[PDB]
């Protein structure tokens, strides 16, 4: 059973900044035989092996992969199997494929044919991952990635008829894109996504972004936040999480509190909200649609049916607009949630329940499509304070294992690593946030 394989994945870690670089050690990490034993001792069961093959394969057909690089990957797989561990071999970075899928398709398929035919006789502890974090042109048209992964799975199944293949959506394997993912009817598929929300914390001070985001961002389970997948598009207003509620200062006429979700939600019929003071508002759940005028009163809930403010089939935009030509004094939005025949959705929450909501969306998609879930990457950069990193990592791990998700932390050493190669010591708070045995 594919579910049994995905459960045998369990807990794992990434050997990052290694083989996914232009060459091994180019990004700081060279693979050593002792890392596998350390990972086996720490309590993990799986090792995800980021490998970028585009640097070690011919540019012209038949696009042969360099045999020495193949020997390196064979050494990695053998060290993983010798220590009772699973190993996920993937196609990681591939800028030529993401920038031009049509032209690079033949080379990608030949690379995957070589990889599959080489490891066709490996036991069930060896997993395949077609493409890590598809982006670029795959974001422009996820059907390109759907067709390409269909072709790649065809190629793989030509020699591996029942090996677990790990497939993910576009948008850098964002779960908020699972809705656009289309898989064939193959029984042995494992859906994957990478969780790095919020990006303001997990990637703070990441020198490879442009803009490199500010540093010193704190993360706590009580730190106020919006619902997962909802961005703040408010215009002309000071919107800020002060305490457990949300302070809103309408700074000009017809300014509005705006929450946008690229993914969207379905199955909700009315929106409920409560403010600290009486405010006049225009409520809009559909942009370019008739908003509804509602007058508030302090400490008093207000529920407006979505049918009377836009009536959207898929709720993507939500606007509480200052129904006034002038500015207004600051107030506190203390509640904001959507309700329907099923469970509600708290749009105001903390980072903890935001992680919870993200995992709930992922689990709903997984159950409706009947696919096991393996979170391939999650972690916080070292530029954040260690306490916040430990709290975030523990929260994500707990909410992943609540949803029966197999996961692979990012990463083992260096940047997001849990092992300090300099001191030869485990970063114990992070390790216990991962494995509290
Ligand atoms: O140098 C560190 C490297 O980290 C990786 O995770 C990024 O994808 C690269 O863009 C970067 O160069």
């Amino acid at each position: 059973g594919i579910v049994e394989l995905n459960r045998q994945l369990g807990r794992g870690v990434n050997l990052g900044n290694a083989l996914e670089a232009p060459w091994e050690g180019a990004w700081g990490v060279r693979l050593e035989e002792g890392f596998f034993e350390l990972i086996r001792e720490a309590g993990f069961k799986t090792i995800r092996l980021p490998v970028s093959w585009t640097h070690h394969a011919g540019r012209a057909a038949p696009y042969t992969i360099d045999p020495a690089f193949f020997s390196r990957v064979d050494w990695a797989v053998t060290q993983a199997t010798r220590r009772g561990l699973n190993i996920v071999v993937n196609v990681h970075h591939y800028d030529e494929l993401n920038a031009n899928p049509q032209a690079e398709e033949a080379r990608y398929l030949s690379i995957w044919r070589q990889i599959a035919e080489r490891y066709r006789n490996q036991p069930g502890s060896v997993y395949f991952e077609l493409l890590n974090e598809p982006h670029g042109r795959f974001n422009d048209n996820p059907q390109l990635w759907n067709d390409l992964l269909a072709k790649a799975l065809r190629v793989v199944r030509e020699s591996n008829p029942s090996r677990a293949v790990i497939v993910g959506p576009v948008g850098w394997n964002s779960l908020w894109r699972l809705s656009e993912l289309r898989l064939p009817d193959d029984p042995n598929l494992i859906v994957t996504f990478h969780y790095y929300d919020p990006l303001e914390f997990t990637h703070q001070g990441a020198e490879w972004l442009n803009p490199v985001p500010p540093t010193g961002v704190v993360w706590r389970e009580n730190q106020g936040a919006f619902a997962a997948g909802w961005q703040n598009w408010s215009w002309g207003s000071r919107v800020g999480f002060v305490g457990e509620a949300l302070e809103i200062t309408y700074q000009e006429g017809w300014a509005g509190f705006y929450l946008h979700s690229d993914a969207g939600v379905e199955g909700y019929d009315r929106l409920a909200f409560r403010t600290s003071a009486p405010v006049s508002l225009q409520v809009s759940c559909r942009r370019d649609a008739p908003a509804k005028a509602v007058t508030t009163s302090g400490g008093v809930e207000t529920v407006v049916n979505l049918s009377e403010c836009g009536n959207p089939s898929r709720l993507t935009d939500l606007i509480l607009q200052n129904n006034s030509p002038n500015a207004r004094a600051a107030f506190r939005l203390e509640r904001l949630e959507l309700r329907g025949p099923g469970s509600p959705l708290a749009l105001l929450t903390h980072q903890q329940n935001a992680i919870a909501q993200a995992m709930e969306f992922a689990q709903r998609w997984a159950e409706q499509n009947r696919r096991p879930i393996f979170v391939g990457e999650f972690g916080a950069y070292e530029k954040g304070d260690l306490d916040s990193r430990v709290r975030w990592t523990g929260a994500v791990r707990s909410e992943l294992e609540k949803r029966n998700f197999s996961w692979a932390y990012w990463e083992f050493a260096a940047g997001f690593g849990i092992y300090d190669r300099t001191t030869r010591q485990w970063r114990t708070p992070l390790l216990k946030a991962l494995v509290p045995e």
